[PDB]
């Protein structure tokens, strides 16, 4: 065939191109920050996993100037927490509609479609991943946005997902 | 057209049909919605998980005019705040016979057993799905159950098993 | 030359030792836990158990085996527990294991050919080798595992427990009473 | 064929040389005692996991005499209780760059890179693993620095990773027969 090794595996040389030109690079949390699981407390304590190596990869793209973006249909203080610790400062929260706050996001940083990655796990995530020129879903996402994505990753979501398409961006500009 | 293929695997016609007929969907918690982990403090704290992708598919079923119910034998504030965010109602907990609540549901929803499924994880579970038309165990269930089932989930109990069963019967209804 | 169980294949000596069981003694950590301490900010600790091996050890009890713990710490949470599970023989912070085991096998007169024991680490193989079934969880220390009679499919923590349960009840033609 | 046998698979004899003149060890938190994750919760109660087998082999490595170390870029209580519970004093935390930590621990303890081992996960944690004779990476930790250590542990990192190299270096001391 025509595939490029990547540190997961092998892609087309068409998804490096892809890859190559991101500016700005949106992602869901439960299911691709978090491995999708809530922990529920008697108390009504709620807690929600985040994977060290995904953070330094989130830095390493907004040092080299990509743009960060997070929208999510739950809210919790967690995601705020968690999302200003990484410096991610474009956080959407309670979102019923993904698709109103992607737009809200390309009016702020006049960003086009085919320099903008999406990163999910479920098919409300498909409407907005649908317009944008990179589409990946997590190795564990719904077997049907799976189906559609351009990029499905070889590491689970909650458990390095995230880093690992940063890695792909990082190669692809050869900075890996 | 031996069998029909689904997001997961291949099905049998008489299955599918069986799926489409569906109008109560039973399931137990423990090992089902969670993946049979209680999480135990040294304050007498207590932890469970749930799945995004597992509401997601909840919700979409109801949305389909399916009726859920949950029977545990377990009794925790999680599962009351846990279902009662779901919209789920019929709540049996605290249940070391898993049959009376069966038959409690089966007479305030008048639904017949052949329009009933039933997803389980242990042998507790069998008394309950014996008498009923979709017989579910999850992939990681108590093996003999898995033997007795006429359909195991690929996906693992907590980590989305009652989704693929709620993809499973909207695929049936066409609504998929 | 191999009888199937549930879970895999043993050797008929195996079943045999097995149908034979009247007390099964069980480490804690890494056998019914997960072998993860989750530890807080403010000093929270928590500890896993699974509802799969809860119904495993009543299932085994009400056919008259007897169940005991020996562990090397000691965690209120687990008196908890066992305490629920209907477990009353628990010993911990047992430095002295083998003395532990000696005051249970008297307690109950029970003889070590009659006795199992599940662990998952070196601390264990004291009691272990003294009695009949010897297991180590799957992914137990691989020293424990290959002195081990038995070697469990499911790992600590996510049914190990149930699988030995199941393989008494199993030989005893009691699977699902 | 020159290999030697472990408990875990295969070694060089050269990485059996190493292991048993080790006299300092020194290991990152997150993704090697930890399985990676940061539980977080809304009352901004944070949890980490590590794993029950780990302290009998960091106690087995202090009880020969090897001295202990941690470098963390996270800071957390939770990591303090849990090192003082294994009698480690060198933590160092909030550590952005870990090679200061790693000059300082030399001078406190007068131990020479040669006997010096590191665990790792990540790439932060390359420039201190590069200037010492024991370069560990877990299982599971990031594929970069996997490619540059010289023993890769077969245990993920959180579930005995750190127990593995403490058999290693137990084995390589002739206090641990594997056949
Ligand atoms: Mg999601
Ligand atoms: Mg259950
Ligand atoms: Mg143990
Ligand atoms: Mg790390």
């Amino acid at each position: 065939s025509s595939t490029v090794s990547t540190l997961y595996g092998e892609v087309e040389p068409s998804l490096l191109e892809i890859a190559k030109q991101i500016k700005l690079l949106i992602c869901d949390v439960d299911g691709v920050f978090s491995d999708g699981l809530i922990y529920m407390g008697n108390q009504g304590e709620e807690l929600k996993t985040f994977h060290t190596r995904d953070g330094y990869g989130v830095k390493a793209l907004m040092n080299a100037g990509i743009e960060i973006a997070i929208i999510t249909g739950r809210r919790s203080q967690i995601v705020e927490n968690r999302m200003k610790a990484l410096g991610i400062s474009l956080i959407y929260q309670g979102q019923d509609d993904k698709v109103q706050a992607y737009y809200d996001i390309c009016q702020k940083l006049a960003i086009a479609p085919e320099q903008t990655g999406y990163i999910g796990d479920d098919l409300i995530d498909w409407p907005v991943m649908e317009k944008v020129a990179l589409r990946v879903c997590v190795a564990d996402g719904h077997p049907l946005l799976a189906q559609r994505a351009n990029y499905v990753t070889h590491i689970k979501g909650g458990h390095g997902a995230v880093r690992e398409v940063c890695d792909l961006i990082l190669q692809a500009r050869n900075e890996l």
